[PDB]
């Protein structure tokens, strides 16, 4: 079957199909994804007034991120269920093209909107020392956009053209390392002038940031992390990828937002 | 028909099918489930300001639990209606695979999110004495996650492999007993220093907790509680399970949340 | 056709079918039903602060009842439109089993949730004199549940077994009369100690309560109220039942809630 | 094809069909309808505290009207798109009975709910002089209900029985003229005692009321306003009717609500 | 086949079809569109109280624009997914007429509602000097309506009749130039008497306004901007148009709204 520039989920769906566990787990984990975002939305709105006026923009940005993210993750979950249909005869779920092909692009577009705001929002809680607010913001916004856009292009080729896949991924990675570099600077400068309690939370924010953000490129590469015809080029790789994306998105948005809010409270007088 | 690692609802649906009463009641009770969660959401938001600032995080946690739970229970209800279709010829509802197989996993994922928050939220109303807040929290969160994850794995095998079903269920039970142990400690320490009215509510919270949480393993086992080819391995067992899950979820979240809110009011200087 | 323990709507749908007027009116009236509930939700939230803090729980309870009532009535409306499909050849709507059979149980489960809260909520506005608060509450909650549960069982048999239908209905009625008895007591005791304006509203609340609550058993019996092969065992009876249920639910929840709120305002100082 | 007591939209759909422009425009205008209602809902909620406490019930009533209006108008829009399907062979949209017949009754039921509230709400902004509040309210509510109910019955016969159509329409019109009479009285009495700025707005409210409310009977009659086999008994008449209903509903609810809010501000210390 | 007066998306869909990238990207970008509107809605509501009472109407107008716009863009995204279905044999998405033809009219009707409010809302933040408030408002509202209505008519003919397409587009352009002229006047008069900070933001508002609003006519013409049988008369032109519309709508509403809110803050005592 000709699928063209399609995600590997479709190729697994079109050949081996998905077992009950593989199909149901992916449906469940993706549903958890958007459910957590809407739960987070309520949390962030309800806790806005827990911090001083000057910190509240960060709480507002956390809630705004939850909107977008809930709608895009909900669309991603519907895309998974509509793309794969039970075959009575073999008792597995196969590609149902009439529901459209499955594409991870809904999730990517959530990143496009939300990355700029997640990077931006910490600048409302911490004070920089050396760096100018507008400079850091502009670096975050440019590199954030380019990281997501180049990755979005790459992932269309993850089966149809491994070279394009890896080149676009590599370019994306460059922008990723730039963001990590700037965010480390922001964390360090944020630490000077604030209580030891505040410094501890910023340490935790950095570890959360580093682990959660590194998951994404892992999920990008997931199908190929065990090489050609590896364990992970399979329904097991599909499950692994969608779990990791869901953990990443929950961690990078909700937990991140909670930690920033807790920092804002400690700095609040 | 090969169904593989599927819930027993599908096997009943695929052989005997469901009577009008069995099918409609399950649809109704599952719908009640998500409707109560959204009603609860409004209640908890609207009553935030009925308690002192320091208690209000518990009300917020109750509302956050209602969100997740409404979406997952709504998805669980849609899964039931889509999976079973009326046959004109025999006048019963049979497995319609085109709607996907029915799986209770939507409900389980609601547990994964919400158990950590339900255990956590009492620590914002009561004061511990001897135990450290961070220690109790960490015990709740680790054991809560492991309980739900191991159960989630088990329930895929509830027909296809009785051994896996019962071993994963047993491991889940171990973590369950750990949580009961810690929650008893938390209740006892919570009772010290507070009015007799407050102590009465905490007693009631503990009974509600113990009964409501014990329903879950009952619902897990439901199809087999009358042995091989028993009364409950049937549409009657399907009805029983989905009723018990719905009662449990309403009790463990909404009533629990209401009792905690009533405790918060008694401990409030406004009262 | 084999329909088993199914509501009489399906039997009419399966034999005579529904005319355009019968089908459209039922769809419209059921839609009005859930629309009024969501309108009520907004009204009750927006008017919370029109009464003293000590009355506001009644306003909150009215809003909570609307949320469950809107969701269940909306589901009941979809059940109607999905269950009956236009036949081009005869120009009438017939049972389409693929949409599931039509059952009034969605409405009944709204009663199960909401009856306990409607009875309870008046105890936050009025003061009892002779009766104990916990006793009245317990009587309301026990009898409310038993009334709706026994009715819910009965209505499955409204065609398949007239005897079961009428026995379960009779048991339901007993619990109904108990509730009427207690509510009369509560109204009377509520009247003592309060302004004549407040007493007048409580008089009106009692008339509304008595008429609105009596409609339900009428709607239960509707198909048979003109005997065997009567005018009402027909699309006209289907229309009559769904109108009466909709009027009852609007009256017993929304108008009831408005009157209680107006009482709360008069008692507000 | 026998359609029975069905709206003329179905007869056009079943014979000539609808062009792309006719079908898409109707879908768009009906969508605009419910979108404006939800936009209005937010406006009215957000502006509640712009007026004195004693005027705020009018703002609340405007918001409550929007909730019913959005749900019913949304249902009316879905009824349109579901009822008419593209035919590849002729490139026109034809009646698809599987989606149900199209009926304007969803809109009518929005009137049933909302007319009583729109008439009522002005009595919270203006003071009567000679007329009794309870008398005006009761006249509005009785005549409002009878106007909508009689029209609702009439419109089922707009093709199948022109006599019934026009008699029910005529009866509806009588109640309409009664409402116009009472509302004129209410406007005049409202003008006494208030600033010239307030009087100007009440003049505008009367013109808006008179034009917007007169559109409805025009839309009722639309298909026949060019006589037998006229220009308007056609997809052009369908477009014209649905445009006029949408303009009327937006004017009579949203603009009306805005003008009343502006009056409330004028009368506010 | 016969598509009649239909958008060029359908003609591409009906002949060449859409590749996975072309179809998925359009679905993603249109989804991003409505997601950003709902994220914006939350931002504007949550920041209302950041400005003086007298500026807050502008913040409220930004939120009201977000409602309409979210619903219309959401409908536009659904229209795209239901209109184009995967063909297993060739592995491309082709016109599925059963989902209705695709039409950009949902977006146009969002313009009809929202243009009048976007133009109006700046008059609540700036003070005019020479020009009269009522005159500017009336010019905006008349020309805004005529611009959108004439464009809406034109776009039906964008394949079926190039002459009608370009004449209606030209008339639309005339009203566009009128609006640009008046808005420049409003910006200039707004700048007189206010802080340098205020003047800077108004300069930025003008550049954003000019670029964002100019994108629309570009998107209108997109399929023909590379002439007969050009690169852009293709799935690439479909992608280009829907990207530009989405960027325009986000820029002209959300960014515009943020800048106006920031202006309101600087002018706030
Ligand atoms: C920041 C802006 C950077 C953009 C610069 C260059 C685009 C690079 C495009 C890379 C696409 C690679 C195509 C490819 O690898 O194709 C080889 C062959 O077709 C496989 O068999
Ligand atoms: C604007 C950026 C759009 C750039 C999209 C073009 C890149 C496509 C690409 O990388 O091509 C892969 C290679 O041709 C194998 O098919
Ligand atoms: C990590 C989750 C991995 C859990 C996998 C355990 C599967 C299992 O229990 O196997 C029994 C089955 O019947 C035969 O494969
Ligand atoms: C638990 C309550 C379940 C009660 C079951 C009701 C059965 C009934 O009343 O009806 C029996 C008869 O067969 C009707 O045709
Ligand atoms: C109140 C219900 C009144 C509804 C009855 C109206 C019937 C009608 O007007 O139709 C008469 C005509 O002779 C037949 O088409
Ligand atoms: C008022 C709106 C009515 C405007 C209708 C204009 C129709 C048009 O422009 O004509 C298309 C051309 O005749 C096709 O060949
Ligand atoms: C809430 C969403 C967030 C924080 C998203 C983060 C996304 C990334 C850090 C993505 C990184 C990627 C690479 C470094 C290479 C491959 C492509 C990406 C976009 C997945
Ligand atoms: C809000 C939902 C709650 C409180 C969920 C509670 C879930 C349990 C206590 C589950 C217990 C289980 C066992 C002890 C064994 C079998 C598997 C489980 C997960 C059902
Ligand atoms: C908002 C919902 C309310 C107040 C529901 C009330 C329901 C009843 C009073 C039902 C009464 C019934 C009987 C007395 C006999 C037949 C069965 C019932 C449940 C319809
Ligand atoms: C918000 C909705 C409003 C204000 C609805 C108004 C409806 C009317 C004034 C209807 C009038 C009619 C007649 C006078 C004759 C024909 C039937 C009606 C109902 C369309
Ligand atoms: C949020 C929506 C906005 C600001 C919409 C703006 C729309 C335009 C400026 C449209 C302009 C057009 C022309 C000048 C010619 C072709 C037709 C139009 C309507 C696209
Ligand atoms: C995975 C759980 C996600 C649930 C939604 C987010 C809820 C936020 C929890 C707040 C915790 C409060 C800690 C403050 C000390
Ligand atoms: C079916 C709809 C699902 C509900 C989604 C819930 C999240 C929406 C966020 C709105 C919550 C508003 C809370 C504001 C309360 C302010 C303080 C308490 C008084
Ligand atoms: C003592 C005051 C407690 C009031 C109880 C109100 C309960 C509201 C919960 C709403 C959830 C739906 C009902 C099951
Ligand atoms: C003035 C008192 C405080 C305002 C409370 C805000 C209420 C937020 C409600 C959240 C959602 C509840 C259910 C939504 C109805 C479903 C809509 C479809
Ligand atoms: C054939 C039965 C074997 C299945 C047993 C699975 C138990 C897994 C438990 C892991 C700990
Ligand atoms: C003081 C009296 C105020 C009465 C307000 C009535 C509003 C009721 C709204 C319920 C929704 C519509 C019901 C038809
Ligand atoms: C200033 C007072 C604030 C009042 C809070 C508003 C309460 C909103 C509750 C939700 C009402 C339902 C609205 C329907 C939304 C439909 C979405 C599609
Ligand atoms: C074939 C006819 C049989 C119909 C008789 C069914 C009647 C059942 C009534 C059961 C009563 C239960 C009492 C419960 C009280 C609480
Ligand atoms: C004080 C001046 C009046 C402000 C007018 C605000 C306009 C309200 C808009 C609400 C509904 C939006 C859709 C209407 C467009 C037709
Ligand atoms: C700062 C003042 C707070 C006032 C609260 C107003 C919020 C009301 C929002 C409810 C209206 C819903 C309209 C959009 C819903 C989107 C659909 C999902
Ligand atoms: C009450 C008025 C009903 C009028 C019906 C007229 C029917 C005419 C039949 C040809
Ligand atoms: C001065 C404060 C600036 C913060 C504004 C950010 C709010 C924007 C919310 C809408 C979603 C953003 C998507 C952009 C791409
Ligand atoms: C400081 C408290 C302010 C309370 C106002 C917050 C209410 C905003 C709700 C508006 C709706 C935004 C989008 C909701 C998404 C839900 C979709 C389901
Ligand atoms: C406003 C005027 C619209 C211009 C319409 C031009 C029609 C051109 C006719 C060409 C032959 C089909
Ligand atoms: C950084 C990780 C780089 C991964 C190296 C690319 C491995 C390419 O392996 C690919 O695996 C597929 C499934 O097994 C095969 O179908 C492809 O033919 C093969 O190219
Ligand atoms: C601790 C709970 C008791 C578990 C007892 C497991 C014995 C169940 O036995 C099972 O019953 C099913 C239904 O009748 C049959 O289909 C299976 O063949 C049979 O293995
Ligand atoms: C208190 C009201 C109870 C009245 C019971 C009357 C018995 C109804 O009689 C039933 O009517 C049906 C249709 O008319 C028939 O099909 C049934 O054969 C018949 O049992
Ligand atoms: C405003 C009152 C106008 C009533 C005039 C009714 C005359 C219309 O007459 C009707 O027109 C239909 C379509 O043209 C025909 O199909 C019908 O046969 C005809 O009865
Ligand atoms: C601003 C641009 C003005 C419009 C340019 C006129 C070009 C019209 O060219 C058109 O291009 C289509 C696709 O190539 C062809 O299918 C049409 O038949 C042709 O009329
Ligand atoms: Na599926
Ligand atoms: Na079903
Ligand atoms: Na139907
Ligand atoms: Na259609
Ligand atoms: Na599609």
């Amino acid at each position: 079957q000709e699928l063209g520039n399609a995600n590997f989920e479709n190729f697994i769906g079109a050949t081996e199909g998905f077992s009950e566990i593989a199909y149901q787990f992916t449906s469940h984990i993706l549903t958890l994804g958007y459910a957590v975002m809407l739960a987070g939305l309520l949390y962030f709105i309800l806790t806005i007034k827990n911090v001083d006026k000057k910190f509240q923009m960060s709480n507002i940005l956390s809630a705004v991120v939850m909107v977008s993210a809930f709608l895009l993750l909900y669309a991603q979950a519907q895309n998974w269920t509509s793309s794969f249909t039970f075959n009575e005869e073999v008792g597995r779920y196969f590609l149902d093209p009439s529901g459209d092909l499955f594409n991870n692009g809904y999730r990517y577009l959530n990143w496009l909107i939300n990355v700029p705001m997640l990077l931006f929002q910490i600048l409302f809680v911490v004070s920089l020392t050396t760096s100018k607010f507008s400079s850091v913001r502009n670096q975050f916004w440019f590199s954030g956009a380019m990281m997501i856009i180049t990755g979005y292009i790459g992932q269309f080729y993850e089966v149809s053209n491994l070279t394009a896949f890896l080149v676009w991924g590599a370019i994306s990675s460059a922008f990723f390392f730039h963001i990590l570099w700037v965010m480390k600077k922001v964390i360090n400068e944020g630490k000077e002038g604030i209580s030891p309690a505040g410094q501890k939370i910023l340490s935790n924010i950095w570890i959360l940031f580093l682990i959660s953000w590194t998951l994404y490129p892992g999920a990008y590469l997931m199908p190929y992390l065990t090489g050609v015809d590896g364990f992970l080029y399979s329904e097991d790789g599909v499950m692994a990828r969608q779990l990791v994306y869901t953990i990443a998105d929950v961690s990078s948005k909700v937990i991140y937002g909670v930690l920033l809010g807790n920092l804002a409270i400690t700095l609040s007088k």
